């Protein structure tokens, strides 16, 4: 039941910098604060969080990370002078000290707990905490790579010890590995740690020969640390995408965190001096809304690195737009990871397939400028319902019930006249009135995001929905179809890719449409799942369209059809029509319930079929040449 967004922040930990020359750590500058937190301000983003203030950590809760050793050596530090700081930095790799950063260290670790707190209260949904100095590579004794205490541990740590949690998902997007993190929890399975990072065969700081993807975790720990290293610069969007889709989000539906930490870098974006890749802003935005259904939306966003105050700003905005609901920006010119990123992956998939089921079956044979981001403005009316005639439903706050108006009457008698003569059933024509009705505010206004209409016809009300979409113009249109049989839908132009979940198994010809034909029985929602994240969503993004339509035929959806609607949405910056045949109270409560941006409630725990895993195996062999996304190994070259 919990809402809204933390936002926890304070000018205070801008006043610390660096004193003396050292071109290493020049990039870590107050600015960084400034400019993030401005950023959101004139975007109105921080006025619509909850802002939280900070706190000190205390001296107990930073024992939970740190040796008394260490920390008595840094709470010395506010009495030393300029000479005296420089030689005790001196002591540390890439770290500069202050006489405030004790403090601000302090504050940067209470504010994650404040973070942590207002989330695991259910005070808010989700929140980010904007923070100098970031923690990810802070060890038990040593400051590390602008790193004093390690907000992120302590985030994990307090969170076990005051709230029981089992299960936490650690997912560390900064561009730099984050080794404290990793020697923390190394021999812990109630942490699961993902790093991916700049490593270039280990000759990138931090330099380490266990950032490397072999350091699976240690002990009853193993498998529950995922290093993703990046041997090449210039990673892309579909870089990124690949590596969720086929390494982080697999394991992370499987572990089914409880709660989910973000150490957030944005060096890992375009323009940045010390990652260089090349990924956009608006990628954050997507990488923030895939792991919303994770731990019913309980993810703390904590900022570690990004030095191109430029991309910092865009990036910080972009995830705080998805921690929000806002819908996505879509993102065009996917395909094929690169060479390096897809030897990455392959790699990490082959080494952590003793420990995770999506991966067993790999076990045995049988100046730098870009454009600036969009507008994302959320829509007046999220979500326009149409239940049956005469079912009233008590919807959230952003949802609203269907009116035709004149124009859209004449629009159906014309579309009856010339392609249902014999049709009079003037509730069906109802229901093709509607469709048009919330379909032209979807596509036409920024009033309504999506849309879902019970329906009785499908084949009259299938052909009205896509065929006026495609006139709107919308110029790609996704279908998702949960059923069997054949729909009024061609696929031979290029402007529609169908999706079918069906029952009997069926000989896919064309390349723009994927049928899965998975087993009933006990295995269904695992094997559901693979297919979404490992075939769905790598085809949907590659695709792009500017329309989703879903269709669920009145003859097991109830556990993934919440993870699907929620997931998709971030096609089409969330333009999503779904057309459910009869009435089910249940279902349309679900789909009302994720369309309106609710928050997904957890899957929880069974393996797939292998029967299942080798039929999508085959599909992603058969389309993965055109829908390069679908790349999870190395091409065989002639
Ligand atoms: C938070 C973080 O992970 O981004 N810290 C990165 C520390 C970089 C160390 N500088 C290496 C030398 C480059 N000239
Ligand atoms: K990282
Ligand atoms: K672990
Ligand atoms: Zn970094």
């Amino acid at each position: 039941a919990a809402s809204g967004s933390a936002l926890i922040f304070d000018e205070e930990m801008s006043r610390y910098k660096l004193l003396w020359t050292d071109p290493e750590c020049e990039i870590e500058v107050p600015e960084r604060l400034t400019v993030s937190y401005e950023a959101l301000r004139t975007h109105g983003l921080a006025q619509r969080c909850k802002a939280v203030p900070v706190r000190q950590a205390t001296e107990q809760e930073i024992l939970l990370a740190h040796s008394e050793e260490y920390l008595e050596a840094v709470k010395q530090t506010p009495g030393m002078n300029v000479e005296e700081l420089m030689a005790f930095s001196k002591k540390y790799n890439a770290v500069y000290f202050h006489q405030n950063i004790y403090h601000c260290a302090k504050l940067a670790a209470g504010a994650t707990l404040q973070l942590v707190d207002s989330v695991m209260k259910r005070e808010v949904r989700n929140g980010m905490a904007l923070v100098r100095p970031p923690g990810h590579a802070s060890q038990r004794s040593a400051a590390n790579g602008f790193c004093v205490f390690n907000n992120v541990a302590f985030a994990a740590l307090y969170a076990k010890k005051n709230y029981n949690l089992n299960r936490i998902l650690i997912v560390d997007w900064d561009v730099h590995h984050g080794q404290g993190i990793q020697y923390c929890f190394e021999e812990d399975p109630s942490v699961l740690y993902f790093s991916w990072h700049r490593y270039e065969h280990q000759s990138f700081w931090p330099n380490l020969p266990e950032s490397d993807y072999s350091s699976v975790g240690k002990g009853k720990g193993s498998g529950f640390n995922i290093n993703l290293p990046w041997n090449k610069v210039g990673m892309t969007n579909s870089d990124y995408l690949a590596a969720f889709f086929h390494v982080l989000l697999p394991v992370a539906y499987e572990f089914d965190p409880e709660l989910v930490i973000v150490s957030a870098g944005f060096d890992s974006a375009i323009g940045d001096p010390e990652g260089e890749m090349c990924a956009l802003p608006e990628i954050f935005a997507h990488l923030t809304h895939l792991l919303m259904p994770l731990a019913a939306g309980k993810m703390c966003v904590v900022l570690e690195g990004g030095y191109n105050l430029t991309s910092l700003g865009q990036s910080v905005c972009q995830t705080v737009h998805s921690l929000l609901g806002d819908p996505t920006p879509r993102i065009s010119g996917l395909g094929t990871a690169c060479d390096s990123a897809l030897e990455s992956i392959q790699n990490v998939r082959n080494v952590q397939s003793s420990y995770w089921s999506s991966f067993k079956h790999l076990a045995q044979s049988e100046d730098i400028v870009w454009p600036e981001p969009l507008k994302r403005m959320p829509a007046s009316v999220r979500t326009v319902v149409v239940p049956p005639p005469g079912v009233e439903l008590t919807l959230p706050k952003n949802c609203q019930h269907s009116d035709i108006s004149e124009s859209t009457a004449k629009e159906v008698q014309r579309i009856r006249d010339k392609h249902f003569h014999d049709l009079t059933d003037q509730n069906i024509l109802r229901s093709l009135g509607n469709i048009i009705s919330v379909l032209d505010r979807m596509m036409r206004s920024d009033e309504v995001c999506n849309g879902c209409v019970v329906v009785s016809d499908l084949s009259v009300s299938v052909q009205c929905a896509l065929q006026h979409a495609l006139t709107e113009p919308a110029e790609r249109v996704l279908v998702v179809y949960v059923g069997d049989g054949e729909l009024p839908v061609k696929t031979n132009d290029g402007k529609v890719f169908l999706v079918q979940i069906c029952t009997k198994e069926t000989e896919d010809k064309c390349v723009n449409r994927l049928t899965l034909c998975l087993r009933e029985g006990e295995s269904l929602t695992a094997g559901f799942m693979q297919a979404l994240l490992g075939l769905i969503l790598p085809v949907a993004y590659e695709f792009n369209p500017a329309l989703v339509l879903g269709i669920v035929e009145e003859t097991r959806l109830m556990r993934v059809w919440g993870h699907m609607t929620c997931l998709i949405q971030g096609l089409a910056r969330g333009r999503m029509l779904t057309l459910l045949q009869g009435y089910d109270k249940d279902l349309l409560e679900l789909t009302v319930s994720a369309l309106s941006g609710a928050s997904i409630s957890p899957l929880g725990p069974r393996a797939p079929k292998p029967e299942d895993v080798e039929m999508m195996e085959k599909q992603r062999q058969r389309l993965q040449e055109r829908w390069g996304l679908l790349r999870c190994t190395v091409s065989e070259s002639w």
